[PDB]
């Protein structure tokens, strides 16, 4: 099985425990890493932070304690305009452009492959797509002659339904992927004025309209598409979506004034690292869906969707059962990296309670 793990550049700014850096990372915990995000400049890929260079070599340094870890540059990302993608894949000149300064680049920094996370292409770019990453691929069986690894292109995708009818071409690029990464985590928050969990498993026959929502859902359309399982690598989440409310109520479809009060060190509304919401839990009510299979905690007017050590479990049993390649964690630096927020003395509770469930076969 495929254990691929992100890890994000932003985090190295975080103050005091929560600042991270790839050095922090075990060697054996993860199959694959990816480093999040380069950025595109001058139609070639690029780096993004001032000193990107040097964290390129720190991660890529694991791998002389673990030789058969692989790195990946992801290049994309939420700051990156998806117009932005937009552009450049629309014309076979610029298209060209980029993906030839792909290898290189790569090869110079260390990196064994590119991700690709294109957040998230539309309905006038679903054709492009489907262009880059035919040309992109070719272009890595070309350089491969040279006597090196053939790099790896694996892509981030969409995992709700509309967005996934919009914008890919499924059975196409999945021929040309060496994996391709469902985000199924992304199944509410988004600003919408109700209490609910964004990473649930099953669809739970309770009120329900979504009925797409859920891991099971995208994980079945992905396969009836024309996805082989055997490239498909299921998004598991190692953060919590945060909630005010708006009323004492904290059942389904509770009322919501907006999204959650800032952690301390991720310094964001609407999420909290897991090493944050294992603080959070001391003194907060901790409840599950059972339907969906998975958990939720309220303190005072805050509500937080999260995933806990049984429901990553859960989800990466049921990933064997399905037959996928394996499980994608998002992301390293928002588990309890350091191992000392969450109790019971274990660096990375969360993504090692998925690795462990993936050796049992
Ligand atoms: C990821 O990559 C993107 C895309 O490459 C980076 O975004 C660009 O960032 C640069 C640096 O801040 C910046 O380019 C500069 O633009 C100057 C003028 O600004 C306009 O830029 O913006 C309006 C937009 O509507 C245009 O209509 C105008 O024509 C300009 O283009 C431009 O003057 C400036 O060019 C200087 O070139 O710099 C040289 C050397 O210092 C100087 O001698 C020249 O006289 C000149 O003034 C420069 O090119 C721009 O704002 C961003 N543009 C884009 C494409 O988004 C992004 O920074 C990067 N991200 C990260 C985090 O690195």
């Amino acid at each position: 099985y495929k254990l691929i793990c992100y890890y994000t550049s932003w985090s190295q700014y975080r103050e005091g425990d929560g600042s991270c850096f790839p050095d922090a990372i075990d060697p054996f915990l993860c199959t694959h890493v990816i480093y999040s995000f380069a950025n595109i400049s001058n139609n070639e890929i690029d780096t993004w932070e001032w000193n990107d260079v040097t964290l390129y070599d720190t991660l890529n340094t694991l791998k002389n304690r673990n030789p058969k870890l692989k790195t990946l540059l992801s290049v994309g990302g939420w700051n990156f305009g998806p117009e932005r993608f937009s552009a450049i894949a629309s014309k076979t000149q610029s298209r060209r452009t980029f993906i030839k300064s792909v290898p290189p680049f790569l090869r110079t920094h260390g990196f064994d492959g590119l991700d690709l996370a294109w957040l998230y292409p539309g309905r006038r770019d679903k054709r492009h797509l489907t262009t880059l990453v035919k040309e992109m691929k070719a272009e890595f069986i070309r350089e491969a002659q040279a006597g090196t690894e053939q790099l790896l292109l694996s892509a981030a995708v969409s995992a709700g339904k509309i967005a996934i009818d919009r914008g890919y071409d499924i059975a196409q690029i999945s021929r040309h992927l060496d994996f391709i990464s469902l985000l199924t985590y992304d199944f509410h928050g988004a600003w919408r004025q109700t209490v609910g969990h964004h990473s649930p498993l099953f669809a739970g026959n309770e009120d329900a309209s979504s009925r797409f929502s859920n891991a099971d859902y995208a994980v079945s359309y992905m396969l009836r598409l024309g996805a082989p399982a055997n490239k498909l690598v299921m998004g598991i989440p190692t953060f919590g979506r945060s909630f005010t409310l708006a009323s004492s109520k904290t059942d389904v479809g509770a009322p919501v004034s907006g999204p959650g009060v800032p952690g301390r060190f991720t310094k964001e509304k609407g999420i909290l690292a897991y090493y944050e919401i294992c603080d959070f839990l001391h003194g907060a009510t901790t409840h599950r869906f059972r339907d969906q299979q998975v958990p939720y905690a309220t303190k005072g007017n805050q509500w937080v969707a999260y995933d806990d050590q049984e429901s990553v479990k859960n989800k990466a049993r049921y990933l064997k059962n399905r037959q996928l390649a394996g499980a994608m964690v998002w992301a390293l630096d928002l588990d309890d990296f350091r191992g000392t927020f969450c109790g019971q003395n274990l660096t990375f509770p969360l993504t090692s309670a998925v690795k462990d469930v993936l050796a049992e076969v």
